[PDB]
């Protein structure tokens, strides 16, 4: 409406429409003394063929509506209808505009090469093309205002802006920068338009990003507290190397002052085991590493990790690496190196950082993306809604037709394939001569069947008609390329014809049900999907070519700061590297690039790989979840019976009861809590050896009675029946076997007795939340295993591909200490086996299908897929040796995998898990009848109204001038200004470097002294004022402790420490105050809007927190009795083992997010060495666990990284959707709170009334939309406001009346009666 009004005004008012370009015609507004072709209204045709065209255009417009016109608007100064006008007309019309795009696409193909041809001459061409074009557009429209409008309308912003700089670049200073080359390429962001609709998504990401601007102001604070924490805990913790002491009475030193600081400073003796290029962080808080013997562990000695840029000291680095954590990225180092350093207690920090920041604040962005995406599609549905509304031969033929119809044919068809699928499904490297010949026989047999089935159908029914069915068209395309296949391999050459065998595999979709369904919905977005796709490449391409010319000539020139290497594998030299390195950062690892970039490239790289992360991953790759979500929304007869009643009242009586029931649950806990402290060290000196064995017997004594009393009490028929009572019977089974082997026998079957842990489940669902989350898991799992059947399927395609070209390779020559030699000594399996030595494999190969399958999953979840992908590049024949650079075009094989694997399927687990979780909230709280999303809003408002009664208003004790104190405690001066002090106290901590002069130390000591005195005043003025309402007041309790500890700290003095304080918690409690601010944010109301959200979720969000704690505790104990001694090589550093119960959780929180599960897998799949465990005197158990691993990690990553950690996401995006939902319609919770705030003001003594005369003021004292501003008497008098004598009004009459107003002030129509009905019901 507003837009329309604006348009009308311009038609009026003081803009001019110069031309309207419509359907290849430029129709011509002029000049209020002067014309050209004003009329008709109506489909006339006054003049002319031009006239006719105009008429046609008009007609089209009337049909259509707005669509589509190109408006050039005008005055302004000059130009009536010769030369400028003509020019304008030319520009309006569209094939020219098609031109400039081309010269745009021509630059892209020209820029992507290298430098090569120096046509700078051809470079000079395209500028002059655009120099003309910069001229046409400013000539069309006008003059100084419209260069001011040419600034203005913003796609055009980029055509001027960039091309001045492209004009600048001819200008020559070769002085300073070559940044002129930098921003040249941005031109190609035009090319989005091309392709077709273009508009929800470009307009998605535009509405995606400028809503997130609010939210960014959150996390820029959100990071800034924790990087402080890291600064303040972790400062120069992350430099503990391990240094020797002395030759004591030896050779070096005496007086240990200027030489002990010298003998430790030299980087020649501190510990390295075997060239692990960096330096091996140590510890000496117990548990946390250490470090081998004759040593000790010092802090401040040279360097720090990856390339000097990990550590938490010096604030600005502490920002980057903490922001690493919120990304959840390669932290497998920054995990471990910290715990080698400090201790195994500091995951309690890393839970905060990862749990609180990056499990919230990466969802909060997805929250914004999906909301902004849905808001534009429903906006785009309005266009979608409006535009819609001989005899023998004959007999034979008949027979053929019959067989086509039959239950015969498709069956045997679907047989032949599930068999043919199986023939391609072997393709070994070894593949015995007889096996090879079998396989070759397989296809000539099976290819003929295809032609026959195909040759007969076409003949059985109707040629021209036969090509109506696309599947039969698809069926025909098989055997055309099948008969292609055969000739090449008669003929002799070549190669790629073979993989069109894999086009067969698709034939299966028609025979499926679930899969024709799945393939069908994407045939809904042949468009939306590929449009989303096209920008993802474009944005990335935009960053690819700016990366090359920008970082660029640094990799080749410097060349030597790298770890004694010439170039790394992920550089910025050509396009394909510089496309791959930017794509690597999109999926998201982006540090190891950005070490590698900044090490050599000085500064400017830091903005670039954060700009590829936000704009790349959190904006695009969360958008691609919103695409899948909006598309895939789919006497003894009585006496024994009296005993049978006595057993019914023994059991059914005793059974419902809490007091036994909790007695069972408590026991399962402390029995399983005993089960934690088992292993390696049980045989420690056998107090637990014995009780773990007592608890063994006396548990099974409790489980067999458990089983009687449940057996008889509830239900014979339905006890043997259902699932959670199955898991009991099977425990009781299971502990029955062990007794069975205490005498007649003997061993403990260990794993039988570990299904005791399995029953802790159903205390857990009962807990005061998980009822929601549980119901959403065990419901999920049917639809999950529907996706998975699918997700096999595409991987099944991609795998057997990679066998047909990958299989056989991955066999590099190696001397025993692992060195790929290089070349020239190597290049076949002869010259490495003819010398003597060891032509050996890489552990994640593509030899089999299951070997190729698992090794594809490492590139699925982006772990260890650098390490595959280098070897994959390098390999170039079956029995020859792989070389470092060659065969790099098939590094694009992964890109056609990683899209159709990782973003389209691995994130499709999210678009199941959100669709289920909205429904389970409906069956908690709600219904399924409303279903149109408004009635439910109304009901929730009604329930919110019914809720609150009032504050007390902590109302005064009397005096001395104690009264003063409460005149300042509640004031709006003191809370700001004392709070303002807390933000001051923060920024103190922000200044601090490592070890820093005393000069700085004296200052911070001085300033810390100041602030606590003011705080000590804050406390007692706060204390004397409210006193007990202090402690109903959460922050102040915290605000109280840090004060008290400060007096503990600084006051008496110390002596000694520990025995109270020490410096961790003192500073921790000081930082925890700064979260007082979320109270104070109420300013711009989109950001307090979303944080109300967070609390609405946190209690269900803690609940999911517990399952993750739990199925950790599950799989640690269950793995632990699997994963006793197993070497170590390569991510169980002999501190991060499955040995104890501590590290088994330290391990698995790494695996929780699935960061570093390859190198973990590589240990538990390591089969080389072993001394076979004898179960005798002796054994070194340190041996192996293949099948015991695959069925563990894959059973972990599906459970943790797929469902439950995305279940984490489904909670936040439900609630944050619900909240913007209310706000749109509606009435958030903030509003209700502010109402009672101001109600308290007017009703201090919580009488729950208010006087007649004060009502008007109360209606004035509210925030919109509840607020009825003065004058308001005539409006109030409108609402139903009953008064009790004498002239008092009750609150909820007021609440009801006021809230009923607002939905009025919102709306009209039919909701309202619904609302009324709801109210009535409530009453
Ligand atoms: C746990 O880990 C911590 C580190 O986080 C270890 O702490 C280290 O402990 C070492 C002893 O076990 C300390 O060595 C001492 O360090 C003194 C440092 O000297 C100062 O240097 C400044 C710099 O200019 C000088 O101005 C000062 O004047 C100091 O001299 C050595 O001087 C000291 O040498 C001894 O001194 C005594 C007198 O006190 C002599 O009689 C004796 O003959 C010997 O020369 C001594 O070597 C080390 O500094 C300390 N780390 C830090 C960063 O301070 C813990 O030891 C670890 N836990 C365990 C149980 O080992
Ligand atoms: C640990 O102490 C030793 C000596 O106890 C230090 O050795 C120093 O080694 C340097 C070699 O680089 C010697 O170089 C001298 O430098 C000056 C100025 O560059 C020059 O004029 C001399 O002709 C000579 O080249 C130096 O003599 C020697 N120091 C002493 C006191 O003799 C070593 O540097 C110490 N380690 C660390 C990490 O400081
Ligand atoms: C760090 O420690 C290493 C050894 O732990 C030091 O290397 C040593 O450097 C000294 C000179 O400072 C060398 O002494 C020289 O010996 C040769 C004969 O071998 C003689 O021709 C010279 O006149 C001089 O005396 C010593 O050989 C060398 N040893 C080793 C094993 O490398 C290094 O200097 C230390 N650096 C710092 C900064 O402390
Ligand atoms: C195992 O890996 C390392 C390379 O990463 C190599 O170990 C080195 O092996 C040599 C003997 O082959 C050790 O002895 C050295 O021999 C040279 C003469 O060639 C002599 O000048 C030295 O004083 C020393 O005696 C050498 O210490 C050792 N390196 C280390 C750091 O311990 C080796 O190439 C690999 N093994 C095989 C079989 O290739
Ligand atoms: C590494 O490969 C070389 C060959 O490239 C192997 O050397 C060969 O070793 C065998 C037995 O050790 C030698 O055969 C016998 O040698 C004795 C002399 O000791 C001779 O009297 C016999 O008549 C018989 O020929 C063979 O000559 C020798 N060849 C060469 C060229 O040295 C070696 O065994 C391989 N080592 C490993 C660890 O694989
Ligand atoms: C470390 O330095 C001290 C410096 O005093 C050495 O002590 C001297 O040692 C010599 C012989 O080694 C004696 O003749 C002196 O009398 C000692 N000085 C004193 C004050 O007693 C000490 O020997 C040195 N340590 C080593 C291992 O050489
Ligand atoms: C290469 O390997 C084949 C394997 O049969 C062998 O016969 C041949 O002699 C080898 N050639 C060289 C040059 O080592």
């Amino acid at each position: 409406d507003k837009g329309r009004g604006a348009n009308k005004d311009r038609d009026g008012s003081a803009h001019p429409d110069q031309a309207l370009e419509q359907g290849s015609r430029l129709p011509a507004r002029m000049r209020n003394i002067f014309p050209a072709e004003l009329a008709s209204t109506p489909l006339e045709d006054f003049d002319p063929f031009y006239k006719n065209k105009k008429t046609f255009v008009v007609v089209t417009k009337a049909g259509d509506i707005f669509r589509f016109s190109g408006e050039k608007s005008l005055w302004m100064l000059d130009p009536f209808t010769p030369i400028r006008r003509v020019a304008i007309s030319t520009m309006v019309q569209p094939i020219f505009s098609y031109f400039i795009m081309i010269t745009i696409l021509i630059h892209c193909i020209f820029m992507i090469m290298p430098a090569t041809q120096t046509t700078y001459i051809l470079e000079l061409v395209f500028l002059s093309i655009y120099t003309i074009e910069v001229v046409v557009k400013v000539l069309a429209r006008g003059f100084i205002l419209h260069p001011f409008a040419y600034l203005r309308d913003p796609w055009n912003w980029l055509d001027f802006l960039v091309t001045l700089i492209g004009y600048i670049t001819l200008v020559v200073d070769l002085g300073h920068l070559y940044a002129l080359r930098a921003f040249r390429v941005l031109r190609s962001w035009r090319t989005v338009t091309i392709v077709p609709g273009w508009r929800t998504i470009v307009d998605a990401l535009s509405l995606s990003i400028t809503s997130l601007k609010d939210l960014v102001l959150l996390l820029l604070f959100s990071l800034f507290v924790f990087a402080v924490l890291g600064l303040q805990i972790y400062m120069g913790v992350l430099t503990q190397k391990c240094v020797k002491h002395f030759p004591a009475d030896g050779s070096w030193g005496n007086f240990t002052d200027e030489r002990w600081f010298n003998y430790t400073s030299n980087s020649s003796h501190w510990y390295i085991p075997d060239d692990w290029i960096e330096y091996p962080l140590c510890g000496n808080s117990s548990g946390a590493g250490m470090c081998p013997p004759g040593y000790t562990c010092l802090q401040g000695y040279g360097g720090n990790p990856n390339y000097g840029y990990t550590s938490f000291d010096t604030f600005g680095w502490a920002f980057l690496s903490v922001f690493r954590l919120v990304t959840l990225d390669y932290w497998e180092d920054l995990y471990q190196l910290a715990l080698r350093s400090a201790g195994p207690w500091h995951i309690l920090f890393f839970i905060i950082v990862v749990f609180y920041g990056t499990f919230c604040f990466l969802n909060f962005i997805l929250a914004v993306v999906v909301m902004s995406y849905t808001h534009m599609v429903k906006r785009a549905d309005e266009e979608k809604a409006a535009e819609r509304e001989c005899v023998p031969w004959q007999k034979l033929q008949g027979a053929i037709g019959a067989v086509v119809l039959s239950p015969f044919f498709e069956l045997f068809i679907a047989v032949i394939i599930v068999l043919n699928i199986t023939f391609m499904a072997l393709d070994h490297h070894d593949m015995n001569i007889e096996f090879e010949r079998i396989l070759r026989t397989g296809n000539y047999i099976f290819t003929s069947i295809y032609i026959v089935e195909a040759v007969l159908k076409i003949i059985a029914l109707s040629p021209k008609f036969y090509f109506k069915d696309s599947w039969n068209v698809f069926d025909f395309i098989i055997v055309v390329f099948a008969i292609l296949e055969l000739g090449l391999e008669g003929v002799q050459g070549l190669s790629v014809f073979r993989s069109f065998r894999l086009l067969r595999v698709f034939r299966l979709a028609k025979f499926w049900p679930t899969l024709n369904n799945f393939m069908s919905v994407m045939t809904k977005s042949y468009g939306a999907f590929v449009n989303v796709m096209y920008v993802m490449f474009l944005l990335l391409f935009i960053f690819a070519i700016i990366g090359m010319q920008l970082f660029g000539m640094n990799y080749i020139d410097n060349m030597e700061r790298f770890p004694d290497g010439d170039l790394p594998r992920w550089n910025f030299t050509d396009f394909l590297h510089s496309f791959m390195i930017v794509f690597r950062a999109l999926c998201g690892e982006w540090i190891e690039s950005m070490w590698d970039c900044m090490l050599v490239g000085d500064w400017s790289c830091i903005p670039f790989f954060v700009a590829v992360f936000f704009v790349g991953n959190l904006v695009i790759l969360n958008l691609l979840i919103a695409l899948l979500l909006n598309n895939y929304g789919s006497a003894r007869d009585s006496s024994v019976q009296r005993m049978w009643s006595n057993i019914r009242r023994v059991c059914f009586l005793l059974a419902k009861n809490k007091y036994f029931q909790k007695f069972v649950t408590a026991v399962l806990v402390i029995t399983s809590v005993l089960l934690a402290l088992e292993d390696i060290y049980l045989p420690q000196r056998p107090v637990l050896v014995n009780i773990t064995l007592y608890v063994d017997y006396v548990l099974t004594a409790f489980f067999v009675i458990e089983m009687i009393i449940m057996l008889f009490a509830v239900g014979f028929k339905k006890y043997f029946t259902s699932k959670w009572y199955w898991l009991d019977f099977i425990v009781v089974v299971a502990y029955l076997l062990n007794f069975v082997l205490m005498c007649a026998g003997i061993e403990a079957l260990q794993t039988l007795r570990l299904l005791r842990v399995f029953r802790l489940f159903r205390p857990l669902s009962k807990v005061n939340g998980m009822q929601v989350v549980t119901s959403t898991l065990v419901e999920a799992v049917p639809h999950i295993f529907n996706v998975i059947l699918v997700g096999i399927f595409f991987w099944l395609v991609f795998a057997i591909m990679g066998v047909q070209l990958f299989a056989g390779k991955f066999y590099k020559c190696v001397d025993e200490n692992s060195t790929v030699l290089s070349h020239e000594i190597t290049m076949d399996r002869n010259d490495c086996l003819h010398e003597n030595y060891t032509w050996e494999n890489s552990p994640m190969n593509f030899d089999h299908v299951g070997n190729a399958y698992l090794s594809l999953l490492q590139v699925a979840t982006f772990k260890g897929w650098l390490q595959i992908m280098n070897d994959a590049i390098d390999s170039r024949e079956v029995h020859k040796q792989p070389i470092r650079e060659t065969n790099i075009y098939m590094y694009l094989y992964f890109i056609f995998f990683i899209v159709f694997g990782s973003f389209f399927i691995l994130k499709l687990f999210v678009c199941i898990l959100i669709d289920i979780f909205r429904q389970q909230r409906r069956k908690a709280e709600g219904l399924s009848a409303t279903d149109s999303r408004t009635q439910l809003i109304y009901r929730r408002a009604v329930m919110r109204t019914m809720s609150a009664k009032p504050v007390k208003r902590i109302p005064k004790p009397t005096c001395h001038p104690q009264s003063l104190m409460y005149d300042i405690s509640v004031n709006r001066k003191f809370e700001y200004t004392m709070m303002i002090l807390i933000i001051l106290n923060v920024a103190v901590m922000a200044i601090d470097h490592y070890g820093q002069s005393m000069e700085f130390s004296e200052v911070l000591d001085y300033l810390n002294l100041i602030f606590i005195i003011i705080f000590f005043v804050e406390c007692v003025i706060k204390v004397s004022g409210l006193r007990h309402h202090y402690f109903k007041d959460p922050w102040n309790i915290i605000d109280f402790l840090y004060v008290v500890l400060a007096i503990a700290g600084l006051m008496l003095s110390d002596v000694i420490e520990k025995y109270f304080i020490s410096p961790t918690l003192l500073r921790i409690l000081r930082i925890l105050r700064v979260g007082r601010l979320l109270r104070y944010f109420q300013s711009a109301r989109g950001m307090r809007l979303l944080l109300l959200a967070l609390r609405k979720a946190l209690r269900t969000l803690f609940n999911v927190s517990f399952l993750l704690f739990v199925i950790m505790f599950v799989y640690a104990v269950f793995g632990m009795e699997f994963f006793m001694h197993i070497r170590d090589a390569g991510a169980i550093d002999d501190v991060y083992n499955f040995k104890t119960f501590g590290q088994s959780i330290i391990l698995l929180f790494q695996l929780a997010t699935s960061a570093g599960w390859d190198g973990v897998y590589f240990a538990i799949a390591n089969e080389e060495d072993c001394r076979a465990p004898d179960h005798e005197l002796g054994y070194p158990g340190n041996c192996g666990s293949r099948a015991l691993g695959i069925a563990y990690l894959v059973s972990y990553l599906i459970i943790t990284c797929l469902v439950v950690i995305n279940m984490y996401a489904a909670v936040i995006l439900d609630y944050v959707l619900e909240v913007y939902e209310d706000s749109k319609e509606g009435l958030t919770d903030d509003d209700y709170d502010m109402f009672f705030e101001v109600w308290q003001q007017f009703d201090p003594e919580a009488t729950q009334y208010i006087r007649y005369d004060q009502l008007s003021e109360l209606l004035e004292a509210l925030q919109p939309p509840l607020q009825v501003q003065k004058p308001n008497k005539y409006k109030i008098l409108s609402m139903n406001i009953p008064i009790c004598k004498d002239d008092h009004i009750f609150y909820k009459d007021v609440l009801e009346a006021l809230v009923k107003d607002v939905f009025s002030r919102r709306g009209s129509p039919v909701e309202a009666g619904d609302v009324q009905a709801p109210n009535v019901d409530e009453a």
